[PDB]
């Protein structure tokens, strides 16, 4: 279950749903359930989880 490092890990029979690569700076892969990922966003396929953006390193903190 390391496959998917997500605390809410919404678990369906498995390869069953729909995946998405989150990039940013991890490139860990999470079903759309399970981190809740809008269709907008998932469309794009731009999902940036917690990890990514606290670790971002902003111009201004
Ligand atoms: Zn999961
Ligand atoms: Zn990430």
């Amino acid at each position: 279950s390391h496959m998917c490092p997500a605390v809410s890990c919404l678990q369906p029979e498995g390869d069953e749903v729909d995946w998405v690569q989150c990039d940013g700076s991890c490139n860990q892969w999470f079903h759309q359930v399970c981190v809740g990922v809008s269709p907008e966003m998932a469309e794009k396929e731009d999902y940036i989880c917690v990890r990514c953006t606290v670790k971002d390193a902003p111009s201004r903190k």
